[PDB]
């Protein structure tokens, strides 16, 4: 009959449709565990607040939802703080939940209190709003989600204080509402449509470009469709990628990066289709090198302010990449009369290998295990079963040139925050959301990145999730240190190096599976036994560190 | 004659007299690095930006000064978070220096720039800026500093675009300037002196408390004169403990809490001078429990907000605490016609002892061993040539009912974030200040927190400090776990139990000495080979978790 | 018995000695309105927020103590935030009580709520906060005002829900805390005012310069004191000058502006002694024109930041100027033994009076009245019972240069902000205060300045308020004008006209005196008519625009 805030929030939450929280324990958000326990809502409890709230983004980019993430008041909040920010960055629709100091008792001095979270995260974030009332918690929960999930995706922070979850209220006077937004986004005016659709055809070497939003709708079936329809090769940035997976073969141009190289090759596009793809880091800014500032570019994001944000562009749509791309394959069901592009899609596939090629015939294994080499192994097991994460540096730019050439379930790398050591909760999110799919997820990661939360191997041991990682062993903070090389002088190397500790070690002496590994031969046994067991694995491997890969270099 | 901002920053450090920095490596900051090089000063580098962090604070703790904090753009700063608020709340002197986004290509999607750095920082720093042309450089960290060190001491944080800190100027247009801010710190006026003096003299039951302001400051000298020219008894929190290591004992009342029972038995304090201590968790916020309601206060801290924040005084002095006690000692010297007040050093001392015998009475170690034995074990090695850091919850609880009676270097507990695993970066950074003196760090924490850190046995093996860390290992988040079988019943606890993992393991695949024990006996043998040896140890102690601390049982 | 948050606040201001608000009605904040009523708490209620904010600026900077705005929810907050930011940057301890939208009913898209005060104050405030619980009343506006009257002195804003003051408690379980906050401030260290006074001895043409710090304490008796034993000749900030009003004629140096000839004249200090002046616009920055780079500056702040910020010192203290001053009037009460100082307090009187000469010199009639004219109409009628505020720009440069001459009871005019406007509003709320001290306000404004609150004239006639406002009316915002002129071109003039308007009308329309003059001769009859009369009245005086003043020029 009488209820506590703490089931409010969780009754919320399961009318939303959530299954999942990641969290770490604390007594302010007691009352949102025991509710839990009571509805049998799994929360998987970490051993940092950061791996949690990384735990949370993986899990909602590898299953295209919404994730929860659960923290306590003070110490708890601000250890989420670099989860928030690299799902701010990345785009991605996380609901942080955090405790706070009771109402009463403001300006106490007492624990937890006096540290104003909601202030802290309003630069980070879509909307960060602290709760005064129990009864608003639904209606405030909802709402969090819904600015969470709408394009473009982002992290949202509900602050809970203490006061606020313990207090009980009538439960027959309260009202949980529904979670009542449209799949279905809002699609391009016809006019601006056509006018796309016509330049589409009216050109001659056209390429799409994907983005994070286009991930996160995942309107797969409808993606291919229109790519059929149509014969446009399509490239993406990491967070696409998994995009490409369901694609007829020949029209996969994949990570846009290899789109660099067709200045050289006098094929640069004369059409770019940009998809959720912004303007910056990930499509080379506004240089021209990836994009021509010779072609017409037609972007589509939720966000104006990205509309050619770093260079010119022929014209600016605002509306949801997922409803767009509907709306383009509904479109050209109407049509069928699309010229060929035959050259480009083989032009494209060509140079895409010419590149891989290139780096297949540099890179030699003697005496110590090339970085491209162990990025190849890993390729070989890589089909749609398979979520990839990627932490590292060196380690993933080396896995991005491999990554083109298959089809994963998912691909999870850096975003603009580039934050190394992400990658461990990440993959642990992930993996929670591969479980319901019976997908596996591997984590690739470099040793400087793994030490961030290694403590988390405990947590894959507790909640048995086969997870594997896979650490690039190159006993230092690698492209850091190639920076100081290359930039400063090859005297000029200083606290870069770690050369010391035994991880898979650690790993055993949490309870999970250990290889060490030093050549080619001895990796894939490794990859292939850890693949072939339902247990949480590390795969310390030995890696050379001086091989330079081409997206440092030239 | 050309010199980087890097150089800048550097020569700046050097002038105002900092001898270590603590950070990890990012190409935006690598000018510093360089700078650091030339001029041979040190920079721990850690595993996490937090525990980097943590050790500039347990530094700035254990060698009374400055702690200085470096750390790149992005990631490298939102993982400084909780280190700088755990500073804000502890009141204690941090620079934090972090690289960030060029201001050339502000706006332009690139890695690591992109989120608002100073906003994130601002409501819980003294001061929070961007630097906007390099020559500034000099005197805004010489200004950084000031606001520092002064009263209250709190962090900084500096931020230092990458075009800034690369920027190349002839360094001799640019003056370094000096660090002029004398040391001693402001005095009330003679008139309020007196007026406290006065009703010091008239009370028969006077007590006076040190805070965090008080350790920071030093005066152990004068606080002698002081406290031997008046007879009265001092208590501490947990930052203002060691500042009673140079204390008669006959007028050591050793820490707040254990005023508790004076009250508790009809001897409350007639008198209460606070020195720095704030009214908060750390003395019984305002219930009057150790404060009585009954009793007269004279306050002195530097910020007016806290003068009877929560508990009516009868005299409020804003000024610096060092200052205050020198002012207090040399005043006291010349006017000896002090009443004896023996009886009460008695009693005082009576009711502290008595909590203690009363708690070894009721601690039986059959069956697993207890904490409050495991306690007395690290008490019996505790004196001024060791520094001790808290850490984990139950396990401070526990070691804090034996601290009143040992007489330690340092006391690092934790402050009002109360944020599980800080101790470890904390522990770190003090064990850097130690050596500077010769003496040895201990960290006392429990299972759960060391979790947090426990990649830095890797920087105390690479940097070869032999700090001892002592992991009180009842198998779950144990205060927790209490609140739910307490709050809520026996039946409840989720999410609380960690029954897994090998942490003297965990030490030695880092190359750290482990040993695991379970006994009175073993510990004991463990902790005197650890003390023995200078290398880096950890010593994982098997403990009960049902014996509820005195705390609690409120 | 059960009375509601409203007064809880009025029966709080009055504990801490207040007697008048300064505000403008809204429902939310009803009942602060009704508890006044009841305590016979004047409310003085104006034409628009700004006014009433700078009313309460202008109290608390004349009669030195706290003022104390009241204002409404959304627009109410919002139009006193040019009264916060000016507050903040001249350091004056104000208290902003400010309405807010109910915390129940938080997110509903209601009346005047949905706009977060605090987040737009708190870059603005020593302390910005919202009341969560109508029991925190009383110890969070006590706390407010603490924080409000320590050194520095600067703005609070308290933020106050309608729920929060419509809700009603238990009166009898209440507790009302007293102001508890000494009066005398923080001195130096013995050693340090030792060093001090030795380097002032030794030094052979030292001046002391006052900052605002020094008006705010009003320390009168000791600064004269200090002044008489040591022959030291003492300039001043616009905020600092009343303290120079009670100083043996001889050594009075005036405004710190005048101390810019004396390179020139080659008699540039050896030594100065800044109390509470802060290096920046008013001081000449860190350029060396005002403060010599050779000088040996020795700095007293209560902020540490401000010690030497633009300019290397020879010794930064923190304390609070007024206790400092204190303890320098008991320290030389101790020594009598006084180096002479002829030359120099002669040398320091001449050449103030060749500057003053030297504009008297220059300077004509004919066709146009001048503006240092007027200026001298209005400085033969300022003795101590007269405060002076000034506004307009160039009105207030050359109204400075007839300051230095005179011995106002006040003398308030624009800090750091520069914000036209203010004026009229400031001297509304010292014209209050004046009333209690039987002082008279003459506002001395430009004919855009004036345009700002014009309305107010209606305030000034309903609650009787004898205020004198001069508008030097030279038909154009002036300064600005000039700016176009000097550094654009001559053609270049735009949107700096004011060629309309009758403002005397404008008065009379609102029911006080108003006389239009444009002679000298019958600017002073109005000026002596008006100073006659208890009555508000305007004076609208033409004034040539094409004068240049020193301060613009040369
Ligand atoms: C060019 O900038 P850089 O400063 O070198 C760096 O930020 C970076 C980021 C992306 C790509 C390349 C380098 C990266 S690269 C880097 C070394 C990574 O070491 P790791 O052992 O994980 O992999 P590898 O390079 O050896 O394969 C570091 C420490 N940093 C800076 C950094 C520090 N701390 C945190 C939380 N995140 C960071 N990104
Ligand atoms: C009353 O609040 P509680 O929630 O019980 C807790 O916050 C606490 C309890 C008593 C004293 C101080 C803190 C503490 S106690 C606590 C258990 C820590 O377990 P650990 O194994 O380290 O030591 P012990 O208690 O077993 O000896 C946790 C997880 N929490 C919440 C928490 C979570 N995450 C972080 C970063 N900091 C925290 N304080
Ligand atoms: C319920 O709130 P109320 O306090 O009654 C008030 O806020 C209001 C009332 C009804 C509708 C809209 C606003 C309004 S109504 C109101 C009276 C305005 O008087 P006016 O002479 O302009 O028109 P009328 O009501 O006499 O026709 C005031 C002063 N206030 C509060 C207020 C103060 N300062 C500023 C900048 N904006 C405000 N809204
Ligand atoms: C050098 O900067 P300037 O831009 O000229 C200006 O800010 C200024 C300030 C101080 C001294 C001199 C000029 C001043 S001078 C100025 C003209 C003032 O006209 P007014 O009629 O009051 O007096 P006078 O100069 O004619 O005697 C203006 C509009 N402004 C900019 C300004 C605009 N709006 C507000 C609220 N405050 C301001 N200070
Ligand atoms: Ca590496
Ligand atoms: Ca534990
Ligand atoms: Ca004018």
């Amino acid at each position: 009959a009488m209820i506590t805030g703490g089931e409010l929030v969780v009754r919320t939450l399961i009318k939303a449709g959530v299954e999942h929280l990641f969290g770490l324990h604390g007594a302010h958000i007691d009352t949102i565990f025991q509710a839990c326990l009571d509805h049998d809502v799994p929360i998987i409890d970490t051993r940092h607040e950061a791996a949690a709230g990384h735990a949370a983004e993986g899990y909602a980019r590898a299953g295209a939802k919404l994730g929860v993430a659960l923290v306590t008041a003070g110490g708890g909040f601000t250890n989420a703080v670099t989860p928030i920010a690299n799902a701010w960055l990345d785009r991605t629709p996380v609901l942080f939940l955090t405790g706070s100091g009771a109402l009463r008792d403001d300006e106490t001095n007492t624990l937890q209190a006096g540290i104003d979270q909601v202030a802290m995260a309003a630069p980070i974030t879509k909307w960060a709003h602290r709760v005064m009332a129990t009864e608003h918690i639904p209606r405030l929960v909802m709402q969090a989600i819904r600015a969470a999930l709408s394009a473009p995706r982002g992290p949202v922070l509900l602050d809970l204080p203490w006061d606020i979850l313990m207090n009980q209220i009538d439960e027959d006077s309260v009202i949980i509402p529904d979670l009542v937004l449209s799949a279905h986004g809002a699609r391009p005016d016809p006019a601006d449509l056509d006018q796309a659709l016509a330049l589409l055809r009216k050109a001659e070497r056209p390429v799409i470009v994907l983005g994070s939003e286009a991930s996160r709708t995942a309107r797969k079936t409808a993606l291919s469709a229109f790519v059929a329809a149509t014969g446009v090769p399509v490239f993406a940035d990491y967070e696409g990628l998994s995009m490409l997976s369901g694609l007829p073969d020949a029209m996969r141009g994949g990570l846009v990066q290899n789109l660099y190289s067709f200045a050289k090759a006098d094929a640069a596009p004369d059409l770019v289709l940009m998809l959720g793809a912004r303007f910056g880091l990930n499509t080379g800014h506004g240089s021209g090198q990836l994009i021509p500032h010779s072609a017409q570019v037609i972007q589509v994001d939720p966000d104006a302010c990205e509309l050619g944000r770093l260079q010119g562009i022929a014209l600016g749509i605002v509306a949801d990449v997922g409803g767009t791309i509907e709306a383009l394959a509904q479109a050209t069901a109407q049509d069928a009369a699309w010229p060929d592009r035959g050259d480009w899609c083989a032009k494209v596939t060509d140079l895409a290998q010419e590149r891989y090629a290139s780096i297949a015939a540099k890179s030699s294994s003697e005496h110590a295990l090339h970085p491209f080499h162990a990025s190849q192994v890993i390729a070989k097991h890589v089909d749609a079963g398979v979520t990839v994460v990627a932490d590292g540096a060196l380690t993933y730019l080396w896995l991005s040139e491999v990554m083109s050439r298959v089809k994963p379930g998912g691909f999870l790398c850096h975003g603009y925050l580039g934050s190394m050591g992400v990658g461990f909760g990440t993959a642990l999110g992930a993996q929670v959301a591969d479980l319901e799919a019976g997908r596996r997820t591997i984590l690739v990661t470099g040793d400087g990145s793994v030490g961030y939360s290694i403590g988390e191997f405990d947590t894959l041991v507790r909640k048995q999730l086969p997870l594997i990682v896979i650490i690039m062993n190159n006993q230092s903070w690698g492209a850091t240190l190639h920076f100081q090389q290359l930039a400063v002088g090859p005297n000029r190397v200083t606290g870069t190096r770690l050369e010391n500790g035994s991880y898979h070690g650690v790993a055993a002496a949490f309870g999970a599976d250990g290889y060490h590994v030093d050549s080619v031969e001895s990796f894939s046994a490794a990859l292939a036994q850890a693949l072939a067991h339902n247990r949480p694995a590390c795969i310390n491997v030995a890696v050379a560190l001086d091989p330079i890969p081409p997206e440092e270099l030239i």
